[PDB]
């Protein structure tokens, strides 16, 4: 059963590391709030906090371990190295030079990422001085998410996984003890990250030292194996991330906006990523690596039953999560944010832009199922020009919600997209004549709105019987928080159980078996 692959082990580590990232914002919150100097931090953050989520949500690893599990096993552990130590080499020194002119250049990539800072020289310095120390942090980040994946390619598995818990353990330890003794304060969270970097490197690499796998880099630009691995390294996230290079974009219209409008936007997304991190790393633990065995098979049946199967489970998630976390926007971010120095002023300000987000979590999970059908198939062709069109028509909805609603218009935006983004993969994997879904999805559809509708009535209700959000110390609001969501939950598994859904079945669908077994066995 291909279930037993998301209870491995690592689950009560997706726990930790789940709560420890929980842990850094609201610290980050308390200490620093949610103005200029997390704008400026925030900025200087975009780019590792995205490959940080990579390495995290162990997405380089579902592509890079099938490629090097090919040619250890046909061609050899004493090439092997040889191929490590090319693709490592393309890597450091793609990435040094990368990392070396950005921060020579920093003030001029301000001016394009972040414009509107300008007008506030003091602002537009910091956040210069802050990405020049956050910088290494891209190659530091890179190289660790390599070394993660030779060593789950020879099947460690549990050095990696906890890795990521490293970044969140230096930010956590400087925000609280050293921040004081900086001046800014904020500049102690730049160098945590760096340090988290090297750490979440060094961690790794005695363990790599054991499997003979600790190769000295060198650069050989004739591997056309070495070229494709780093070159199709881009294209292959932006076929699956366009919501977050869109963060990264959207900070341009940002940058113009009220104090503490990218900082609004990163608390927001961070909420929402405990959802989309979660089950988008589900969905693709299960989904990539046994369609893509049923396509190299030709057993077209499984790669479309499992392919309907995933975007079931999708839907049945998703949409109550999506519908929750609106709900429930304002007192998530007043239990989890609204201490110290981030305001109730920022928690509305942040609730705004998590309910703009709110709308795309469909959307990001759908995506998480439909682009491996086509990278099962070789095809990163279709994602990636369906991922540009994406790009494109979020900045003219920009233009169009950045008046009226601000910085939550430019999170509704990548909220919408996500949702088209979706739509697109859906429509092009039926034109395409790749994926015929199963009978029933209007039935299988209909009980879901109704036990959402159940969920909401139950989640209105307790909120209605529950005191002000800002009521008590983190404990409490927290306690409350808690007795919501089981209530949420409870209701929706009711009604689903009541109008006919077998939860338990569904996780014992055939598909799943054999998928399994196909791909276990080998
Ligand atoms: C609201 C506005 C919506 C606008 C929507 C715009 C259209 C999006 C579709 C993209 C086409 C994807 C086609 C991908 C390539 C198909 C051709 C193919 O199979 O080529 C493979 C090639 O041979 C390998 O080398
Ligand atoms: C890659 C190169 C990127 C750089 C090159 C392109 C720069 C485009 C900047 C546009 C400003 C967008 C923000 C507009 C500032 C005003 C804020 C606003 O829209 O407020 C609403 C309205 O003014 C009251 O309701
Ligand atoms: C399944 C659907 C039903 C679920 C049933 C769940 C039962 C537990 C709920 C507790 C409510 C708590 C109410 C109030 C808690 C805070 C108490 C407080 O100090 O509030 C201020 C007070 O009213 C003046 O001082
Ligand atoms: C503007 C001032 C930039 C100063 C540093 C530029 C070169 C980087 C060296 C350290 C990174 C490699 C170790
Ligand atoms: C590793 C996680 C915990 C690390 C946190 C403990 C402090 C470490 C370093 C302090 C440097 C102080 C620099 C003083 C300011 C120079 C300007
Ligand atoms: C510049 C400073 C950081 C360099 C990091 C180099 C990576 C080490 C070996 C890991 C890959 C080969 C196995
Ligand atoms: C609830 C969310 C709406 C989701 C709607 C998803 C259902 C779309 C149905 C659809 O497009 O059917 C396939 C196509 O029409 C045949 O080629
Ligand atoms: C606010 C919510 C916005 C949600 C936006 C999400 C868009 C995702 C796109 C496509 C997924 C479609 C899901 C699958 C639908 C299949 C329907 C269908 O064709 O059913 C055939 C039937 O089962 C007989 O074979
Ligand atoms: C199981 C239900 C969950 C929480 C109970 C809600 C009541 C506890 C939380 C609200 C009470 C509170 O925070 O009280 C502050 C202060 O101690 C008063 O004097």
């Amino acid at each position: 059963n291909l279930l037993k692959s998301l209870a491995a082990g690592r689950c009560s580590m997706t726990m930790f590391s789940r709560v420890l990232g929980f842990a850094r914002d609201a610290i980050v919150a308390r200490i620093f709030g949610a103005g200029m100097a997390t704008d400026a931090f925030f900025v200087a953050f975009k780019l590792p906090n995205l490959l940080r989520r990579i390495f995290a949500e162990g997405a380089f690893s579902q592509a890079f371990v099938p490629i090097l599990a090919e040619y250890k096993s046909k061609q050899g552990e004493d090439a092997t190295r040889v191929f490590v130590s090319y693709v490592s080499g393309l890597l450091t020194l793609a990435l040094a030079v990368v990392t070396v002119a950005g921060m020579l250049a920093a003030p001029w990539v301000i001016m394009v990422t972040a414009p509107g800072f300008a007008d506030t020289a003091d602002k537009f310095a910091l956040t210069s001085q802050l990405l020049k120390i956050t910088f290494p942090y891209i190659l530091l980040i890179s190289l660790a998410s390599l070394v993660g994946a030779i060593l789950n390619t020879w099947n460690r598995f549990s050095i990696p996984a906890f890795a990521p818990t490293l970044l969140n353990i230096s930010m956590i330890g400087f925000a609280l003890f050293a921040a004081p003794y900086f001046n800014p304060p904020v500049l102690a969270l730049a160098w945590a990250v760096t340090v988290g970097g090297v750490l979440q490197l060094v961690y790794q690499l005695p363990h790599l030292k054991k499997i003979g796998m600790l190769v000295l880099p060198r650069i050989n630009f004739h591997d056309a194996g070495a070229m494709r691995v780093v070159k199709q390294m881009g294209p292959a996230i932006l076929g699956v991330s366009v919501s977050q290079i869109s963060l990264i974009i959207n900070t341009i219209f940002a940058s113009f906006l009220a104090s503490g409008s990218v900082s609004w936007m990163y608390y927001a997304d961070r909420l929402m990523e405990f959802p989309s991190g979660v089950l988008g790393v589900a969905l693709g633990t299960i989904l990539l690596p046994s369609l893509s065995k049923s396509f190299a098979s030709g057993n077209h049946d499984e790669y479309n039953r499992l392919m309907d199967w995933g975007l079931r489970l999708c839907f049945l998630l998703a949409l109550p999560s999506a519908v929750a976390l609106g709900i429930l926007s304002g007192p998530l971010t007043v239990s989890l944010f609204q201490y110290g120095k981030f305001t109730a002023f920022d928690a509305l300000m942040t609730q705004r832009a998590l309910i703009a987000y709110s709308v795309g979590l469909i959307g990001l999970i759908v995506v998480k199922v439909l682009a491996p059908g086509f990278y099962s198939r070789q095809d990163i062709k279709t994602p990636v020009k369906i991922a540009i069109v994406t790009l494109i028509l979020t900045q003219l909805m920009n233009l169009a919600f950045i008046g009226p609603l601000k910085h939550a218009g430019l999170s509704l935006s990548i909220g919408l997209a996500a949702c088209l983004n979706a739509s697109l993969l859906y429509w092009q994997l039926r034109k395409q004549k790749i994926f015929t879904p199963q009978p029933g999805w209007m039935a299988f559809l209909l009980r879901l709105v109704v036990a959402v509708l159940v969920m909401s009535g139950v989640l209105l209700g307790m909120l209605h019987i529950m005191p002000e959000w800002s009521l008590g110390t983190m404990p409490w609001r927290l306690l409350r928080l808690m007795a919501v969501v089981l209530a949420g939950i409870a209701a929706y598994f009711a009604a689903l159980a009541v109008l006919g859904f077998k939860v338990k079945e569904f996780a014992r669908r055939t598909v799943l078996e054999s998928s399994g077994e196909n791909l276990y066995f080998q």
